[PDB]
Protein backbone atom coordinates (compact mmCIF):
# COMPACT_ATOMS: atom_id res chain seq x y z
CA UNK A 1 0.00 0.00 0.00
CA UNK A 2 3.12 1.95 0.62
CA UNK A 3 3.81 1.43 -3.02
CA UNK A 4 0.14 2.62 -4.17
CA UNK A 5 1.06 5.32 -2.42
CA UNK A 6 4.37 6.42 -3.93
CA UNK A 7 2.45 6.40 -7.32
CA UNK A 8 0.42 9.47 -6.12
CA UNK A 9 3.50 11.13 -6.07
CA UNK A 10 3.88 10.66 -9.21
CA UNK A 11 5.48 13.10 -11.39
CA UNK A 12 6.80 16.03 -8.76
CA UNK A 13 8.20 19.44 -8.71
CA UNK A 14 9.63 21.55 -5.54
CA UNK A 15 8.63 24.92 -5.18
CA UNK A 16 12.51 26.08 -4.10
CA UNK A 17 14.01 29.29 -2.99
CA UNK A 18 11.09 30.03 -1.15
CA UNK A 19 9.94 29.32 2.24
CA UNK A 20 13.12 27.27 3.19
CA UNK A 21 14.76 30.77 2.99
CA UNK A 22 15.34 32.61 6.28
CA UNK A 23 12.04 34.53 5.34
CA UNK A 24 9.49 33.56 2.56
CA UNK A 25 11.41 36.09 -0.89
CA UNK A 26 14.52 36.33 0.59
CA UNK A 27 15.45 34.36 -2.04
CA UNK A 28 13.67 34.97 -5.29
CA UNK A 29 10.53 33.38 -5.11
CA UNK A 30 7.02 33.96 -2.90
CA UNK A 31 4.38 31.05 -3.47
CA UNK A 32 1.87 32.75 -5.36
CA UNK A 33 -2.07 30.84 -5.07
CA UNK A 34 -1.77 31.34 -8.81
CA UNK A 35 1.25 28.06 -9.23
CA UNK A 36 -0.91 25.45 -7.91
CA UNK A 37 -3.42 25.79 -10.95
CA UNK A 38 -0.18 26.21 -13.43
CA UNK A 39 1.82 23.33 -11.98
CA UNK A 40 -1.30 20.88 -12.44
CA UNK A 41 -2.99 22.16 -15.71
CA UNK A 42 0.98 21.48 -16.68
CA UNK A 43 0.71 17.65 -15.74
CA UNK A 44 2.32 17.35 -12.46
CA UNK A 45 0.56 14.93 -9.65
CA UNK A 46 2.36 16.81 -7.30
CA UNK A 47 4.44 19.32 -4.98
CA UNK A 48 6.84 19.17 -2.64
CA UNK A 49 7.31 22.32 -0.28
CA UNK A 50 10.42 22.86 1.31
CA UNK A 51 10.54 24.59 4.79
CA UNK A 52 12.92 26.51 7.05
CA UNK A 53 10.26 26.04 10.32
CA UNK A 54 13.45 26.17 12.40
CA UNK A 55 13.51 30.11 11.60
CA UNK A 56 10.32 30.65 13.26
CA UNK A 57 10.02 28.88 16.44
CA UNK A 58 10.89 29.87 20.04
CA UNK A 59 14.24 29.44 21.70
CA UNK A 60 12.76 28.22 24.98
CA UNK A 61 11.04 24.64 24.51
CA UNK A 62 8.94 23.17 23.79
CA UNK A 63 9.82 25.56 21.21
CA UNK A 64 6.84 26.96 19.48
CA UNK A 65 6.21 27.35 15.57
CA UNK A 66 5.22 31.04 15.07
CA UNK A 67 1.59 31.15 14.58
CA UNK A 68 1.33 33.26 11.80
CA UNK A 69 4.13 31.17 9.93
CA UNK A 70 1.62 28.07 10.82
CA UNK A 71 -0.97 29.83 9.32
CA UNK A 72 0.98 30.54 5.78
CA UNK A 73 2.31 26.99 5.76
CA UNK A 74 -1.66 26.56 5.83
CA UNK A 75 -2.62 28.58 3.06
CA UNK A 76 0.14 27.35 0.61
CA UNK A 77 -0.48 23.39 1.56
CA UNK A 78 -4.38 24.52 1.35
CA UNK A 79 -3.99 26.25 -2.35
CA UNK A 80 -2.66 22.98 -3.14
CA UNK A 81 -4.91 20.45 -1.87
CA UNK A 82 -7.63 22.34 -3.78
CA UNK A 83 -5.92 22.00 -6.80
CA UNK A 84 -6.07 18.21 -6.00
CA UNK A 85 -2.45 18.20 -6.25
CA UNK A 86 -0.16 15.78 -3.57
CA UNK A 87 1.55 17.37 -1.17
CA UNK A 88 4.94 17.14 0.26
CA UNK A 89 5.90 19.51 3.59
CA UNK A 90 9.27 18.85 5.05
CA UNK A 91 11.71 20.22 7.50
CA UNK A 92 14.39 21.79 5.55
CA UNK A 93 17.72 23.85 5.90
CA UNK A 94 17.94 23.01 9.81
CA UNK A 95 21.30 24.72 9.63
CA UNK A 96 22.06 24.38 13.62
CA UNK A 97 21.16 20.52 13.40
CA UNK A 98 23.80 19.99 10.74
CA UNK A 99 26.56 21.15 13.16
CA UNK A 100 24.94 20.17 16.62
CA UNK A 101 22.75 17.23 15.88
CA UNK A 102 22.92 15.99 19.49
CA UNK A 103 22.24 19.33 20.89
CA UNK A 104 19.49 20.02 18.04
CA UNK A 105 17.88 16.62 17.73
CA UNK A 106 14.92 17.22 20.22
CA UNK A 107 14.20 20.23 18.39
CA UNK A 108 13.43 18.78 15.28
CA UNK A 109 11.39 16.19 17.54
CA UNK A 110 9.23 18.89 18.67
CA UNK A 111 8.76 20.91 15.47
CA UNK A 112 7.52 17.48 13.93
CA UNK A 113 4.73 17.24 17.06
CA UNK A 114 3.70 20.48 16.40
CA UNK A 115 3.15 20.01 12.62
CA UNK A 116 1.60 16.39 12.78
CA UNK A 117 -0.53 17.93 15.09
CA UNK A 118 -1.40 20.66 13.30
CA UNK A 119 -2.25 18.90 10.42
CA UNK A 120 -3.41 15.59 11.69
CA UNK A 121 -6.87 15.88 10.25
CA UNK A 122 -5.96 16.63 6.53
CA UNK A 123 -6.39 13.55 4.01
CA UNK A 124 -3.98 11.04 3.03
CA UNK A 125 -2.52 13.34 0.06
CA UNK A 126 -0.95 15.37 2.42
CA UNK A 127 2.43 13.81 3.46
CA UNK A 128 5.44 14.70 5.66
CA UNK A 129 9.07 14.51 5.34
CA UNK A 130 11.50 14.63 7.94
CA UNK A 131 13.95 16.54 7.36
CA UNK A 132 16.22 17.41 4.01
CA UNK A 133 19.25 15.94 2.92
CA UNK A 134 20.84 15.07 6.54
CA UNK A 135 24.83 15.50 6.21
CA UNK A 136 27.43 17.53 7.90
CA UNK A 137 27.34 16.18 11.56
CA UNK A 138 24.18 14.80 11.25
CA UNK A 139 26.03 11.57 9.91
CA UNK A 140 24.23 8.10 8.71
CA UNK A 141 24.67 6.83 12.39
CA UNK A 142 23.07 9.90 14.18
CA UNK A 143 20.18 10.31 11.03
CA UNK A 144 19.49 6.13 12.09
CA UNK A 145 18.83 6.97 15.79
CA UNK A 146 17.04 10.28 15.31
CA UNK A 147 14.51 9.59 12.64
CA UNK A 148 12.76 6.84 14.23
CA UNK A 149 12.56 9.60 17.57
CA UNK A 150 10.77 12.07 15.37
CA UNK A 151 8.57 9.44 13.32
CA UNK A 152 7.33 8.35 16.76
CA UNK A 153 6.02 11.18 17.71
CA UNK A 154 4.52 11.66 14.43
CA UNK A 155 2.42 8.48 14.71
CA UNK A 156 1.22 9.48 17.94
CA UNK A 157 -1.09 11.97 16.36
CA UNK A 158 -0.83 10.61 12.86
CA UNK A 159 -0.84 6.98 12.82
CA UNK A 160 -0.72 6.20 8.91
CA UNK A 161 -0.02 9.08 6.91
CA UNK A 162 2.85 8.61 4.87
CA UNK A 163 6.72 9.32 6.00
CA UNK A 164 9.61 10.48 3.56
CA UNK A 165 12.79 9.41 5.01
CA UNK A 166 15.73 10.59 3.28
CA UNK A 167 18.90 8.89 2.85
CA UNK A 168 21.85 10.64 4.81
CA UNK A 169 25.25 12.04 2.90
CA UNK A 170 22.79 15.00 1.26
CA UNK A 171 20.56 12.16 -0.15
CA UNK A 172 23.28 10.78 -2.53
CA UNK A 173 22.08 7.95 -4.44
CA UNK A 174 24.80 6.22 -2.59
CA UNK A 175 23.66 6.79 0.56
CA UNK A 176 20.54 4.03 0.56
CA UNK A 177 22.29 1.36 1.58
CA UNK A 178 23.27 3.25 4.72
CA UNK A 179 19.65 3.53 5.97
CA UNK A 180 18.44 1.47 8.88
CA UNK A 181 14.94 1.40 7.93
CA UNK A 182 12.34 0.77 10.58
CA UNK A 183 9.41 -1.42 10.94
CA UNK A 184 6.67 0.64 9.40
CA UNK A 185 4.02 0.28 6.50
CA UNK A 186 3.57 3.66 5.54
CA UNK A 187 7.36 4.99 5.16
CA UNK A 188 9.30 6.24 1.34
CA UNK A 189 12.79 6.70 1.18
CA UNK A 190 14.28 9.35 -0.35
CA UNK A 191 17.51 10.36 -2.50
CA UNK A 192 18.26 13.22 -4.71
CA UNK A 193 19.89 13.05 -7.62
CA UNK A 194 22.25 15.93 -9.19
CA UNK A 195 25.30 13.55 -10.91
CA UNK A 196 27.77 14.24 -12.38
CA UNK A 197 28.18 16.84 -9.92
CA UNK A 198 30.72 19.17 -11.46
CA UNK A 199 27.75 19.57 -14.34
CA UNK A 200 24.76 20.03 -12.60
CA UNK A 201 26.30 22.57 -10.30
CA UNK A 202 28.46 24.26 -12.76
CA UNK A 203 28.65 27.70 -11.25
CA UNK A 204 27.16 27.36 -8.12
CA UNK A 205 27.73 30.21 -6.05
CA UNK A 206 27.06 28.56 -2.34
CA UNK A 207 29.33 25.62 -3.65
CA UNK A 208 33.06 25.94 -2.29
CA UNK A 209 34.33 26.02 -4.62
CA UNK A 210 31.94 26.62 -7.45
CA UNK A 211 32.73 24.59 -10.17
CA UNK A 212 33.68 26.20 -13.77
CA UNK A 213 31.00 26.65 -15.91
CA UNK A 214 31.51 25.57 -19.80
CA UNK A 215 30.55 21.65 -18.84
CA UNK A 216 28.52 19.27 -21.27
CA UNK A 217 26.31 16.96 -21.20
CA UNK A 218 25.74 14.46 -24.20
CA UNK A 219 23.36 11.90 -23.40
CA UNK A 220 26.13 9.41 -24.76
CA UNK A 221 25.12 5.79 -24.06
CA UNK A 222 28.13 5.42 -21.24
CA UNK A 223 26.70 8.63 -19.49
CA UNK A 224 23.05 7.14 -19.82
CA UNK A 225 24.93 4.18 -18.39
CA UNK A 226 25.93 5.51 -15.38
CA UNK A 227 22.58 7.11 -14.58
CA UNK A 228 21.18 3.18 -14.97
CA UNK A 229 23.81 1.82 -12.84
CA UNK A 230 22.94 4.13 -9.76
CA UNK A 231 19.61 3.81 -9.94
CA UNK A 232 19.82 0.05 -10.45
CA UNK A 233 22.03 0.56 -6.70
CA UNK A 234 19.08 2.12 -5.41
CA UNK A 235 16.42 -0.07 -6.56
CA UNK A 236 18.46 -3.23 -5.98
CA UNK A 237 18.25 -2.33 -2.34
CA UNK A 238 14.52 -0.89 -2.21
CA UNK A 239 12.95 -3.87 -3.58
CA UNK A 240 15.43 -6.11 -1.08
CA UNK A 241 13.83 -4.17 1.73
CA UNK A 242 10.44 -3.80 0.41
CA UNK A 243 10.46 -0.12 0.30
CA UNK A 244 8.95 2.90 -2.37
CA UNK A 245 11.39 5.30 -3.98
CA UNK A 246 10.61 8.98 -3.84
CA UNK A 247 13.59 10.93 -6.21
CA UNK A 248 12.45 14.02 -4.45
CA UNK A 249 15.26 16.60 -6.12
CA UNK A 250 16.71 16.25 -8.93
CA UNK A 251 17.92 18.76 -12.13
CA UNK A 252 21.10 21.24 -13.66
CA UNK A 253 21.68 24.50 -12.91
CA UNK A 254 20.91 27.14 -15.75
CA UNK A 255 24.61 28.26 -15.77
CA UNK A 256 24.92 25.33 -17.89
CA UNK A 257 23.86 25.39 -21.32
CA UNK A 258 19.90 24.34 -22.02
CA UNK A 259 20.93 21.37 -24.57
CA UNK A 260 22.91 19.52 -22.14
CA UNK A 261 20.40 20.20 -19.00
CA UNK A 262 17.19 19.31 -21.26
CA UNK A 263 19.28 15.65 -22.10
CA UNK A 264 20.26 15.29 -18.43
CA UNK A 265 16.69 16.18 -17.48
CA UNK A 266 14.77 13.73 -19.61
CA UNK A 267 17.21 10.83 -18.67
CA UNK A 268 16.97 10.99 -15.46
CA UNK A 269 13.61 11.08 -15.26
CA UNK A 270 12.94 8.51 -17.42
CA UNK A 271 15.53 6.35 -15.82
CA UNK A 272 13.05 7.20 -12.63
CA UNK A 273 10.36 6.12 -14.52
CA UNK A 274 12.36 2.98 -15.45
CA UNK A 275 12.68 1.96 -12.15
CA UNK A 276 9.24 2.93 -11.02
CA UNK A 277 10.62 5.88 -8.66
CA UNK A 278 8.62 8.94 -8.14
CA UNK A 279 10.35 12.46 -8.63
CA UNK A 280 10.45 15.63 -7.89
CA UNK A 281 12.00 18.14 -10.15
CA UNK A 282 14.57 20.88 -9.12
CA UNK A 283 12.69 23.07 -9.32
CA UNK A 284 9.77 25.34 -10.32
CA UNK A 285 10.53 28.80 -10.90
CA UNK A 286 13.99 29.73 -9.96
CA UNK A 287 17.54 29.45 -10.75
CA UNK A 288 16.81 25.16 -11.63
CA UNK A 289 13.00 26.59 -12.85
CA UNK A 290 10.93 25.04 -15.41
CA UNK A 291 8.70 28.05 -15.47
CA UNK A 292 9.26 31.76 -16.07
CA UNK A 293 7.39 34.45 -14.29
CA UNK A 294 8.45 37.29 -16.31
CA UNK A 295 7.16 35.41 -19.52
CA UNK A 296 4.41 33.47 -17.80
CA UNK A 297 4.81 30.46 -19.69
CA UNK A 298 7.05 26.96 -19.30
CA UNK A 299 10.57 26.72 -20.87
CA UNK A 300 10.41 24.35 -23.31
CA UNK A 301 11.23 21.71 -24.07
CA UNK A 302 12.58 21.60 -20.56
CA UNK A 303 9.61 21.40 -18.79
CA UNK A 304 8.72 18.48 -21.47
CA UNK A 305 11.86 16.66 -20.00
CA UNK A 306 10.45 16.91 -16.35
CA UNK A 307 6.69 16.14 -17.19
CA UNK A 308 7.32 13.58 -20.22
CA UNK A 309 3.92 12.47 -22.02
NI1 LIG B 1 9.37 34.52 10.84
NI1 LIG C 1 -5.79 31.15 3.33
Amino acid sequence: SALEYNKIIGKGVNIGNALEAPFEGAWGVRIEDEYFEIIKKRGFDSVRIPIRWSAHISEKPPYDIDRNFLERVKHVVDRALENNLTVIINTHHFEELYQEPDKYGNVLVEIWRQIAKFFKDYPENLFFEIYNEPAQNLTAEKWNELYPKVLKVIRESNPTRIVIIDAPNWAHYSAVRSLKLVNDKRIIVSFHYYEPFNFTHQGAEWVNPTPPVGVKWNGEEWEINQIRSHFKYVSDWAKQNKVPIFLGEFGAYSKADMDSRVKWTESVRKMAEEFGFSYAYWEFCAGFGIYDRWSQNWIEPLATAVVGE
